[PDB]
């Protein structure tokens, strides 16, 4: 079995933007997330191989980690904060989708996003 190519992180033909909220969703969402204990399965997209979720990719055709939201914010891939807000919810909802409520990964991916929703709330202005 086999794993899809990554979500893109890097496409020169992609107008890209610095914006303070930007900066706000690196230096404060990002880094505070990636050290919460429940992260880990969230760091790296789904090996579904490693697994043994042959159907994973199947069921889920948007994929999306916070690692690939790092690199994307890293290495300046977004144009406005929303795109990265819009890659978050899609983790979370990914996980909500392919697993059962009440599994040890969606309470985990839900305690992450109370604390995503949190930090969302301080975005700052412009
Ligand atoms: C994230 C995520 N969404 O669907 C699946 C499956 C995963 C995922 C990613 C890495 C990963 O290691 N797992 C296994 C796991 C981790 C914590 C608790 C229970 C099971 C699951």
């Amino acid at each position: 079995s086999m794993n899809p190519p990554p979500p893109e992180t890097s496409n020169p033909n992609k107008p890209k933007r610095q914006t303070n909220q930007l900066q706000y969703l690196l230096r404060v969402v990002l880094k505070t997330l990636w050290k919460h204990q429940f992260a880990w399965p969230f760091q790296q997209p789904v090996d579904a191989v490693k697994l043994n979720l042959p159907d994973y990719y199947k069921i889920i055709k948007t994929p999306m980690d916070m690692g690939t939201i790092k690199k994307r914010l890293e290495n300046n891939y977004y144009w406005n904060a929303q795109e990265c807000i819009q890659d978050f919810n899609t983790m979370f909802t990914n996980c909500y989708i392919y697993n059962k409520p009440g599994d040890d990964i969606v309470l985990m991916a839900e305690a992450l996003e109370k604390l995503f929703l949190q930090k969302i709330n301080e975005l700052p202005t412009e």
